């Protein structure tokens, strides 16, 4: 789906290139580091004809110019249009398949004239909160169930109410990952769970366990290859390693979470992370992987694995690499426990559209045809819609999707959420980069999560 064409400038500055990608239907480019890929930045354009108007109408000349765009590209992607009655603001993160969306957008727009904005602006989960309280924002946000409760709890979030016959048509366990204190706070549309991504030329069996990726990094760095690349800067993809031997949020009583009885300064949690920082001090993982580069050395066959959601997979089709996806390693004989998330559409309580909103996800959205259009630009994994997931689970990497859900935990959809993980990647990012010790770092954690 992100499909290379070619770079933009003939000369690179400072390592630095403009890569730009077919993707799907459009063009993304972003501003990249060519030797290990990593991105600094990307925007979308219709085609290449708007890309080279674009660039061509840029301030400056020759290098100047691919200056100017590359400092045009890697700067903040903010929200660009407001609010309207009669129009629709969607926000969904970077990852998602949001020109699929927008295609449904359309969809809605054909039948109702109503325009539908699709964009994904940085940091959109937490620009949400700052400007919906404030009558801002879009009428429509995307993200997994996790963020929500903390929205609903500042009264952001309009209550949805679908009828009992559209709730038959989504799993009731997707309803509960968007109940907040009694109340339905968005609709559920697809439930995601990272596994283990593979390259079958480089590696036919995958570890199942952890304890094996030192070894097969050994004997891959001697082939100029890596054992594993996965983004180690976002907490949400070292998890479920650090789940797997006992770390865990919030402990789930009879009724509810207590946010006292946290669990990320346990033995495992300490455990789990001491493994990651080991493969870390002994050279086979580098604390600086992040999401693109892990990305780009899979699809390149540089590392034989990656660890990455069902939004992934339709970028390594396009790469051509024989892989697999698969049960996640475990760790000391027990399962990396994954936190599932609900990928789920709330309605803002600003939004002056709100049911033209209810009719674009339970008419457009949350049908066959609208899933699949998202599906087809990036897919969404599992879906919550019964009819669409029963096609779906034919595929072997759904069935690796929901085996990894089933070893992990739905997050927990609680204000104190956000605070969890903004201290488990401090956490992280300090024990990889040996700012400080595993026992530190978890210590700091287990404050910044209960407070
Ligand atoms: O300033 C530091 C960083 O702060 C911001 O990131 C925060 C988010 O605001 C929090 O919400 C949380 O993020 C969770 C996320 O809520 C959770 O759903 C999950 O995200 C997955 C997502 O489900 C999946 O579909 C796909 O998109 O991958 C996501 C993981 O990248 O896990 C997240 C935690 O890793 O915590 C993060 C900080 O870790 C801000 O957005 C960052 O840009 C900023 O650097």
């Amino acid at each position: 789906s992100m499909k290379f064409i070619k770079y933009l400038s003939t000369a690179h500055l400072n390592y630095m290139n403009i890569a730009v990608y077919e993707n799907g239907s459009k063009i993304k480019a972003r501003v990249e580091n060519v030797v290990n890929g990593k991105s600094v930045g990307a925007r979308d354009f219709d085609s290449t004809e708007q890309l080279e108007s674009w660039f061509y109408g840029l301030p400056g000349s020759g290098l100047g110019r691919i200056e100017n765009a590359m400092n045009e590209i890697s700067r903040r992607e903010n929200p660009l249009e407001k609010i309207e009655e009669g129009k629709l603001v969607i926000w969904i993160n970077g990852d998602k398949g949001y020109n699929g969306l927008a295609e449904v957008g359309k969809k809605f727009e054909k039948d109702t004239g109503i325009k539908v904005t699709v964009e994904h602006p940085d940091k959109l989960e937490e620009k949400f909160p700052q400007v919906a309280a404030t009558g801002d924002g879009p009428d429509i946000i995307f993200w997994a169930h996790d963020r929500f409760g903390g929205y609903a709890q500042s009264g952001l979030l309009a209550e949805i109410t679908p009828d009992k016959a559209f709730q038959d048509k989504l799993y009731p366990f997707t309803w509960d990952a968007v109940r907040y204190n009694g109340k339905l706070i968005a609709y559920p549309i697809a439930v995601e769970a990272l596994s283990l991504i593979y390259n079958k030329d480089l590696l036919p069996n995958p570890p199942k366990t952890w304890e094996e990726i030192p070894a097969l990094d050994k004997e891959l760095k001697a082939k100029g290859k890596s054992a594993l690349m996965f983004n180690l800067q976002e907490p949400y993809f070292t998890w479920p390693l650090i789940a797997a031997d006992g770390g865990y949020a919030f402990k789930y009583e009879n009724g509810k979470y207590d946010i006292k009885d946290v669990g990320v300064d346990n033995a495992g949690a300490k455990a789990g992370l001491t493994f990651l920082v080991d493969l870390i001090k002994n050279k086979h993982m580098n604390a600086d992987t992040d999401y693109s580069i892990a990305e780009a050395a899979f699809n390149k066959g540089e590392t034989a694995m990656t660890i990455n959601g069902p939004w992934a997979w339709s970028n390594i089709d396009t790469s051509k690499v024989n892989y697999g996806v698969t049960v996640l390693p475990t760790f000391k004989g027990q399962p990396s426990k994954p936190f599932v998330g609900v990928l789920s559409a709330g309605i803002n309580a600003a939004s002056p559209n709100k049911e033209l909103a209810k009719e674009f996800l339970e008419n457009y959205l949350l049908t066959d045809e609208g899933l699949e259009a998202v599906n087809k630009d990036k897919p969404l994994g599992a879906v919550a819609l019964k009819s669409y997931e029963e096609e779906l689970a034919k595929d072997p990497r759904i069935a690796a999707t929901m085996e990894n859900a089933q070893k992990g935990e739905i997050m927990p959809n609680i204000p104190q959420m956000s605070a969890f993980w903004y201290a488990v990647r401090t956490a992280v990012i300090n024990a990889a980069s040996g700012r400080q010790t595993v026992d530190e770092a978890l210590k700091d954690a287990q404050t910044n999560a209960a407070a």
